[PDB]
């Protein structure tokens, strides 16, 4: 019986693994051959997982089933999907993925993105994927920082205000009381402030995983976030160029 | 596709119907023949729905499928089920019920009762019930007031603090942001304070339904709660006795 929304192997690994950077591969932009090359290096660096994520997607199932299979044949790290949900479908899913990160956008003015996407997703389970083969679900509070009209237009999010800690303190009460597995602090166009990362680490339970991403391009940035309490520092764009091997070594340093 | 968690016919009915009392029949204590007699009177009184609810239950599907059918044969009012969920199963459900009230116990120290029961329930859908025939789900923020070790032991709830509005204001933000359909204020052993009812009415969206229940035994109490903002005032125990007709008449404000 699939753990589904209950803690399983992937969450256990994220809870126990040494904190560090995590490369995020956008499967709708990165050719699969390049993802496979990258996955082999991520393995050598001992990263906790390979995340495949993108704001945009189409023909999810026919594209992702073989992409996930190719990445999984290239690394023993778990492959975790992270994409926004769509009303009428819920979150996208394909067989073979180890886990799907389910973001509850608590800062959204649209209740579907705050959490009803989770009900639609679970109602649709198991669909065309054998139950035994379904991915695990990582229940995550997802928060956005800085001006970001793209996520705002698409998902209804409003940038979190840190002029006081009232707004984030409410999200931390939800994260704790609702037993979320992870919190994901994201900034599409700016940087999540290290002080907000510290505030979250201090307010979360010891087993709640803290992920931060957005415009991380240097090892100094990774270090600052980990020093602030992030368990994982995600980065995508820094490697979306020909000289990615150099960029990866500087970020993983 | 059944509406399921999306608004449907029952929530529309509750939103549009005028505020008033609602009798709650405990089907694991009330014989079905008495429930059927009761259901016929509730209809004449103009109540908005008939709730079948209980903290305790056993052999739910064999007892409730026919119990629901018997009640529905006696009244055209929607029949709504309200029972706590159980790990491994989620909320109990039978074919024929018009809706299930799904309580998210925000005051519980156990995340399963705060909301993961909702995930287990939806993962299990549709189970043995034809999909087209599933009840609608009324997403509800459920809060408890006063000392109540029974619900505390069973569901992990802690009485809501009414010393200030700090705790209830966080629940109101959740009720609004999460788009809950209803809020249910309950007191097993005391009375929900009318001022808390007012505070919720004022902070909720116009389409969010406010239910209050617990030890309501007089028409005066129903009036006070409606005057404070409740959409529906529930009552069960007052009618679990032989002279229930007279009690019902008094509570309905006859
Ligand atoms: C808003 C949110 C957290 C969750 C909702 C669901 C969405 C939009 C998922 C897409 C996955 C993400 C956040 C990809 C951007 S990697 P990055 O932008 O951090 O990469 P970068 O290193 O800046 O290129
Ligand atoms: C705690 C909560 C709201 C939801 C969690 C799920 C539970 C325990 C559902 C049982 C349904 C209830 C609250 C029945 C009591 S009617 P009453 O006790 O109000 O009737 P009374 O008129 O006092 O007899
Ligand atoms: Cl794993
Ligand atoms: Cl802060
Ligand atoms: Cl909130
Ligand atoms: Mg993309
Ligand atoms: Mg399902
Ligand atoms: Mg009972």
């Amino acid at each position: 019986a699939p753990p589904l929304w209950r803690p399983g192997r992937v969450l256990a690994r994220l809870r126990e693994h040494q904190p560090g950077p995590v490369h995020i591969i956008d499967p709708f932009k990165v050719p699969v051959t390049e993802a496979v090359e990258k996955a082999a290096e991520l393995t050598r660096l001992g990263f906790a997982a390979v995340l495949l994520a993108s704001t945009d997607y189409e023909s999810f199932e026919s594209h992702m089933e073989p992409y996930v299979a190719a990445v999984k044949a290239a690394t023993p790290l778990p492959v975790v999907l992270h994409f926004p949900p769509r009303p009428g479908a819920g979150f996208p899913v394909v067989r073979g993925a180890d886990a799907l990160l389910l973001p509850a956008l608590l800062g959204s003015g649209d209740d579907y993105f705050v959490w009803k996407s989770f009900l639609e997703t679970l109602a649709a389970f198991p669909g065309r994927i054998p139950r035994e083969e379904w991915p695990e679900l990582l229940l995550t509070v997802a928060l956005t920082f800085g001006e970001d009209p793209r996520t705002g237009d698409l998902l209804g999010t409003v940038p979190v205000s840190t002029a006081s800690t009232e707004e984030i303190d409410r999200y931390l009460h939800v994260a704790r009381a609702f037993g979320f597995h992870m919190v994901y602090l994201y900034s599409r166009n700016e940087h999540v402030p290290p002080e907000v990362v510290r505030h979250f680490r201090k307010g979360l339970g010891p087993d709640q995983v803290l992920f931060v991403s957005g415009n991380v391009r240097s090892g100094r940035q990774v270090t600052e976030y980990l020093d602030s309490g992030a368990d994982y520092v995600g980065f995508a764009g820094a490697l979306e160029q020909p000289d990615w091997r150099s960029a990866l070594a500087e970020i993983a340093g």
